[PDB]
């Protein structure tokens, strides 16, 4: 079997993505934030306390003809940002682009943190992490993919998304149409339950690359790109009046400024950051500063490859016996 849906920018920033989900029976869809960082699918539900929903669409799994309570389980998670959730589980019926799982655990919410709620466009999250990292407890529950993974004719989902523009989530099959040139792999560690992988290094616009390794994750669930502090300074010591604002939360630039690229290493091969991809527009309405899209990775713990890097490629996660990373240009 295989699946693919479109992936849509949730704003003018790229701030998130969002990909239709049919669950349950009849089905009902929702737009979820697929988040190669996470292992937790959970929903905008029936049980959300009410305070905590402002717009978005939720699962009610009572009028579901397939869901049922998995008697006894909880979840709860954090991520990276601050944001949290937390509640019951049901399994259902879940597709995805026309590819179906039957008893997906979904993780109804009872409660969102503050940024959730004031995201009306987001009704939930669809982990695509190692199912090792899932929150769900007693009884830790598979993710969508891992649930896919069999009966698909290969085990594989591609990423591309778009700048400012749509883009696919693909399982099962890589659509050679999509990129460029030849998909370069590259080795992954799970033993943080992420889709890891090492960088080979970098260069600032038209720069002489720069060899050296930078361990991180592939992370569609994050914006941005976050790397170590030396590579960051180095990137914004070429756009003029650039500065790291400890007020803002990071590096800002001026808003006339037109940024280089960025590129980045895959074994041999190299992608480019486009700059307009590093732009993220006023620190607030009418601000002359804007917010950079590259930003330092100190006192996160690891480096992220987000959005800003990931949107620049076709993306393959190999979840063959042994995982690997796929990047082409395209």
């Amino acid at each position: 079997s295989t699946g693919s849906a479109t992936t849509t920018p949730i704003d003018s920033l790229d701030d998130a993505y969002i990909t239709p989900v049919q669950i349950g029976t009849p089905a009902q869809t929702l737009n979820l934030d697929f988040d190669t960082g996470s292992s937790d699918l959970w929903v905008f539900s029936s049980e959300t306390t009410a305070s905590e929903v402002d717009g978005q669409t939720i699962y009610t799994p009572s009028k579901s003809t397939t869901a049922k309570l998995l008697s006894g389980a909880t979840w709860s998670i954090s991520y990276g940002d601050g944001s949290s959730s937390s509640g019951d589980v049901y399994t259902d019926t879940v597709s995805v682009g026309g590819l179906t799982v039957t008893g997906q655990a979904v993780e109804s919410a009872k409660k969102v943190s503050s940024s959730f709620t004031e995201d009306s466009t987001i009704d939930g999250l669809l982990g695509l992490a190692f199912s090792t990292l899932n929150t769900v407890s007693p009884t830790q529950q598979k993710t969508f993919f891992d649930n896919a993974k069999a009966s698909l004719d290969s085990p594989v989902f591609t990423a591309d998304l778009g700048y400012h523009a749509p883009g696919t989530y693909n399982f099962g099959f890589i659509d050679t149409t999509a990129y460029t040139g030849s998909i370069t792999y590259t080795a992954v560690s799970t033993k943080q339950g992420f889709w890891e992988w090492t960088s080979t290094g970098y260069a600032v616009g038209s720069g002489t690359f720069k060899s050296t390794s930078i361990d991180g994750i592939a992370d569609t669930g994050t914006t941005l790109l976050y790397l170590p502090a030396t590579v960051v300074s180095a990137y914004w010591a070429q756009v003029s009046g650039a500065k790291s604002s400890s007020s803002v939360g990071g590096y800002v630039f001026p808003c006339s400024a037109t940024l280089p690229s960025f590129t980045f290493g895959v074994g041999s091969a190299r992608i480019v950051i486009p700059g307009d991809y590093i732009d993220f527009g006023p620190i607030s309405t009418g601000s002359s500063s804007c917010f950079g899209g590259i930003q330092s990775s100190a006192g996160i713990g690891i480096n992220i490859f987000g959005d800003v890097a990931l949107k620049a490629a076709f993306v393959v996660f190999n979840g063959a016996t042994t995982p690997t990373l796929g990047f082409a240009s395209k």
